[PDB]
């Protein structure tokens, strides 16, 4: 940076702390990643200066010729990446992407069926303190108590009983492949729309390492950040028959001016995802997650669903008589970043939990491989088996430092 | 830029076109401005990589120590700037700021009283194609047919008849000072909350050049961009008694993860606004607007309300037998950027209009002064009085080029 250090010493010092923190820590939060310098440059551009309400070639303001090119690059690259008939790259966030789809097909009080929030469902899939649960009548399907895999007969029964207008598939803490074909079959049986929120798995979908929801879902929502490794924001994909309605839902429906600089950064990220090396990256993500899962089991940890098909895993800490909160806290002391997470049928509250959620997207971006997964698992074992030993925690600290260099 | 040109030639070429366009054109769109290099660097930072759901010291994820510093800098500087008891700097946009306030105090179907959308009210103040008009029962107050000033007796009568739970004051196309004291008096009479949407005038409020709504309003919403000259985004200010509710409305209410890099940029912008030179800038904005108004009247143009108290003016083009659409189009041909705008009691549709809206914030940022205002008015006169003369339009083109260098 050139201008920030001089103009705003306080803000610059804090940013610099954050940058150094990002390098020093082992980031295992499943939603996290590190974007490229090109992505950052794009959202640090003069495009922040442009109002462009509306859509390419259909704007409310003049002078949008070039931001139109940018937005269209984003839309076309997204369509290439996911094989979607239509993309809306304007959503400010994953929350707003979901908000727009809900606004499109639902009326206030309509019934929606989503994944149980304690089993992997997201806040925006019907939490009673979120607009979703306040504005619509959410009901939930569960995972099997033993296998922790989505019970598709439960999805079906809930759908048939409650007759939702919309079924939501996808998750923020589900370690297995989701069967979108079965979701669509159930949706068809009850005459419901199917929305798939692929935020966590979008990068894996782009790389052909998770089945693509696009052919089965009426609407697909996503973050551009997370496994897709883009700037912070949202996106909607849908069939052409819903394009006009979805676009109107975003604007003038729920948003005003789009963030054109962030949209530029989205275009850049999609460009990167279209490359062969992103496919290799995403495979390493999944490979690393399997390896980490295996290595954790070697240390004596129990994993929700007994492993992972994707980028993330959940450790059930009940065998170690630890809460997720305790684990999160002590790992923070040694420089490993995880979050507490409810495990299916968790006896603890969501604010304490019996689990931790772990993902490999971030460490994989940093160049970590299988050997590093083994060592991360070993450090986690050392820490969680010796929570009262400052000697053990100091060793862990040093081993974490060795990994981050 | 260093990395974008190599990584993404297509995106870079479009960005470069946009940058050159921003320099070449005379930007008179009232909502537009040009942010500092420091602001851009801040939102081009690694802070995009951090999930920080929740609030400073009360986050859902670990590792937020430094982004907490950044957010708190934003909140404290905002409180200094506007004398507010509480700030929420997380809203993704002005639309989301408004959305959160609505979510806080209203139930589905509640009555809200806002400014007539054809008289200066914003889309998010009850448009039937916007969430505001769909989710709540909006009624409108008007300006006087002759003076084009808000009719406060009409505000009062509408309030007493319709008994709104919420009254909204503020505008996207109102050229006069708004009397927030009178709005609060009316709100008090009918037991309604008062929300002031100061998006357009926020920079002027910060510089003491427009009365501050904070002491009179329960809630103040704003964009961080526009006259405040910050990054693209939103903010809510409120009394401490609503702080918890407002914070919960933003998260977990209507948004997910905040844009920490944009919040950094907000902090930077507020820092800039706190400086003496921003006060001088804002005075030049208002001075330039008066001068431009005066100069346009000298050319024979009629202005809505007969002039301006702020950064913006509206030309009533009926005396010249032109639509706003025609004016917008021809000015685009010579390198002057305006937008068509409905004038109070406009006989045309909102898609054709009898007016153009013009603001001076952008040209003032570029260093334009009184002499430049005179010349801009003269060029506008030349163009709109000679719409069929390519000779006149070419002269205008050359005069515009002379101004932008
Ligand atoms: C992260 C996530 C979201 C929310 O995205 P934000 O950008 O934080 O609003 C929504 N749905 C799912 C499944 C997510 O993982
Ligand atoms: C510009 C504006 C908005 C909307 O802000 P976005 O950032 O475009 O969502 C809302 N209210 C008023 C008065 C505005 O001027």
């Amino acid at each position: 940076m050139k201008y920030l250090p001089q103009q705003d010493p306080q803000v610059f010092a804090a940013i610099e702390q954050e940058r150094k923190r990002q390098h020093a820590k082992i980031e295992l939060i499943a939603s996290e990643n590190f974007v490229s310098r090109a992505v950052m440059e794009a959202q640090g551009s003069v495009l922040t200066n442009k109002y462009a309400e509306g859509y390419p070639g259909r704007r409310y303001y003049g002078g949008c010729e070039y931001v139109d090119i940018v937005e269209e690059l984003a839309r076309e690259r997204a369509k290439q990446l996911f094989g979607a008939e239509h993309a809306n790259v304007q959503p400010h966030s994953g929350a707003q992407a979901n908000m727009a789809v809900y606004f499109t097909v639902l009326e206030h009080g309509d019934t929606v069926l989503g994944m149980n929030l304690s089993h992997g469902g997201h806040l925006t899939h019907g939490s009673p303190v979120n607009f979703s649960g306040v504005q619509y009548n959410f009901v939930a399907y569960g995972v099997d108590p033993e296998t922790h895999v989505i019970d598709y007969d439960d999805v079906r029964e809930k759908a048939r009983l409650h007759r939702p207008k919309l079924i939501v598939a996808a998750a923020s803490a589900y370690p297995r492949i989701i069967d979108f074909a079965k979701f669509r079959e159930i949706a068809d049986e009850v005459g419901a729309y199917l929305m798939v929120d692929m935020a966590h798995i979008a990068g894996l979908v782009a790389a052909g390492l998770h089945p693509n929801p696009v052919p089965y879902a009426h609407f697909v929502t996503t973050t551009t950040h997370k496994t897709l490794r883009g700037p912070r924001g949202g996106m909607i994909l849908c069939q052409e028959q819903f394009a006009k309605q979805i676009d109107k839902a975003i604007f003038p429906g729920i948003q005003g001016g789009p963030l054109m600089h962030v949209i530029a950064a989205k275009a850049v990220a999609f460009g990167e995802a279209l490359q062969d090396d992103f496919k290799a990256y995403a495979k390493r993500v999944v490979d690393n997650a399997k390896r980490l899962a295996s290595a954790l089991q070697n240390e004596g940890f129990t994993l929700v669903s007994g492993g992972t098909d994707n980028h993330l895993l959940l450790v059930d800490l009940r065998p170690q008589q630890l809460t997720g909160k305790t684990a999160e806290k002590v790992l923070d002391e040694v420089g490993i970043t995880v979050n507490k997470a409810t495990i299916p049928y968790d006896p603890e509250s969501p604010f304490v939990t019996s689990g931790i959620r772990i993902g490999t997207a971030a460490v994989t971006t940093r160049g970590f491989g299988l050997e590093e997964m083994d060592e991360i698992a070993a450090i986690i074992g050392l820490v969680l088996k010796n929570v009262g030993s400052e000697q053990a925690l100091e060793e862990a600290r040093q081993r974490v430092a060795a990994l981050t260099d």
